[PDB]
RNA sequence: CCUUCGAAGAGUCGCUAAGUGGGUGGUCCAUCUAAAGCUAAUAGUCGAUCCUAAGAGAUGGGGAAGCUCCGUUUCAAAGGCCUGAUUUUAUGCAGGCC
């Protein structure tokens, strides 16, 4: 199970080198070699358990036999449920392609319409998509070329059809063509529904491959970062694994916690993959430090034993996260203890830790031991300009991934203080982000 | 190449507007972007000269596409003269008459 035995493209093989991939895994090892002979998967594997590159190899490889060209449109259509997993993939895909001539894109909600528009007049051979924002593309852009469809793919579709987009996806189906398209679907679960959407996107007979209390914080909008900041540099001498909503915003927190003299790791998907597993194993063996990453980036790994797992940001997927929080404690033997800062509009999420019977444990902090640093941060973000567009870049994505949540009835942006949104990252008045509210 | 953004001519279009608007065509579609602009291929002494007469006619103002016309003191800032120890926070004109 190695990548020099399956016969590939020079391009293909030196990407997988660049990248530090020799030995594939189980997954990536059963189904290329189906993939590249051209055949129709029904997979089953786990997210992060390496079957981005199982999925992404054929594309690359379909669209340099075939040797496509920026006018000839689309050829693979990747269709994800989330906003921030598009862009993981969007970044793998990127460095799979940095040597082949083909294009890359990617289409996720509350980003910007006309430029979107604009990449697609252009001509983007390959496309990284939410499937809401795919509708309107296709039924509202003209020059949106697409007709010249190779393959598809679908990224868990049991999150695709929990969070309410099968309608979405029968539509999709209706438009999308349908004889030289070979499809691929991937879903860790299966009910009926994957099914019926595996049904009328595949070719019939498709092969199929099969493979402690939880504790939070009640916090402030404007106090969160400053009180997590407070917390991370009272336990320095611990282990302490942070979570973030996106990548823009692991990158501002790392940057600004270097700034301040607070030694931190970063793990976002905007990094080099062998930047990520450069950092990942340093983390490992450290026995101290702090590490910040997105929910996402830390799905697929195995996470080490920490004496902190903070979930600062709302996750990703919180079917996952009230499930993890015994998962990882059946993994880990030592004695991981989680938190999760929850503001006061959205305290509502206790419902489903209650619900779920999960043992439930609230965290104080006194009000006066905070850092009481803003002022410093605000004069700092104010002088710099490469920290100001950092952190207003990660206000953006906070923002972004707070609008585009699954569970509405908790995480709703139109009960959200911008201004005091925007304070924790130190802007007085808050930057101007177009976003649906 | 990547990323974050991304205005658009009103008494005008048609009494009096609009912004995924608007203009013009085709048996829903096609095509342009007005209300802004540039761009080659014998006398001091006798008369006049001075004065005003009926009237004509500038200025101020108004009309008319204009050559020009009306109106003659009119809702014009329409000009002369005089006085003073040199003018009281220190030598930058004050007052009066018609």
């Amino acid at each position: 199970e190695k990548f020099e035995e399956l016969k590939l493209s020079q391009p293909t093989l030196k990407a997988i080198e660049k990248m530090g991939f020799t030995t594939m895994t189980s997954v990536q090892a059963r189904t290329i070699p189906p993939l590249l002979a051209g055949r129709d998967v029904l997979g089953a594997a786990k997210t992060g358990s390496g079957k981005t590159l199982a999925f992404l190899i054929p594309a690359i490889e379909l669209l340099h036999s075939l040797k496509f060209k920026p006018r000839n449109g689309t050829g693979i259509i990747v269709i994800t449920p989330t906003r921030e997993l598009a862009l993981q993939i969007f970044g793998v895909a990127r460095e799979l392609m940095e040597f082949h001539s083909q294009t890359f894109g990617i289409v996720i909600g509350g980003a910007n319409r006309r430029q979107e528009a604009e990449k697609l007049m252009k001509g983007v051979n390959m496309l990284i998509a939410t499937p809401g924002r795919l509708l309107d593309h296709l039924q509202n852009t003209k020059g949106f070329v697409f007709k010249n469809l190779k393959a598809l793919i679908i990224d868990e579709a049991d999150r695709i059809l929990e969070i309410g987009f099968e309608d979405e996806m029968r539509q999709i189906i209706k438009i999308l063509p349908n004889e030289d398209r070979q499809s691929m679907l991937f879903s860790a679960t299966q009910t009926t529904k994957v099914e019926d959407l595996a049904r009328i996107s595949l070719r019939p007979g498709p092969l199929f491959i099969n493979v402690l209390e939880q504790g939070y914080v009640v916090c402030d909008s404007d106090k969160r970062f400053l009180l997590l900041f407070s917390f991370l540099k009272r336990n320095q001498k611990k282990k302490i694994i942070v979570f973030l909503s996106s990548c823009n915003s692991v990158k501002y927190y790392a940057e600004l916690l270097n700034y301040i003299d607070l030694p931190v790791l970063e793990l976002h998907g905007k990094q080099k993959q062998q930047k990520r597993t450069n950092t990942f194993f340093e983390f490992c063996n450290a026995e101290r430090g702090i590490l910040i990453c997105t929910d996402v980036a830390a799905r697929g790994l195995d996470i080490p034993a920490v004496d902190w797992i903070i979930q600062f940001d709302p996750p990703d997927d919180p079917r996952d996260y009230i499930h993890r929080v015994g998962r990882t404690a059946r993994g880990t033997k030592g004695k991981g203890k989680s938190l999760m800062f929850l503001t006061p509009n959205e305290l509502g999420f206790l419902r489903y830790l209650k619900a779920s019977k999960v043992p439930l444990n609230e965290y104080e902090f006194p009000e006066n031991k905070i850092a009481n640093v803003q002022s410093q941060l605000e004069k700092l973000i104010k002088s710099n300009y490469y920290l100001h567009q950092t952190a207003k870049d990660g206000y953006r994505s906070y923002l972004q991934a707070y609008a585009s949540h699954s569970l509405k009835t908790v995480y709703q942006i139109d009960k959200l203080d911008l201004a005091k949104v925007a304070k924790s990252y130190g802007f007085p008045v808050p930057p101007k982000v177009n976003i649906t509210i």
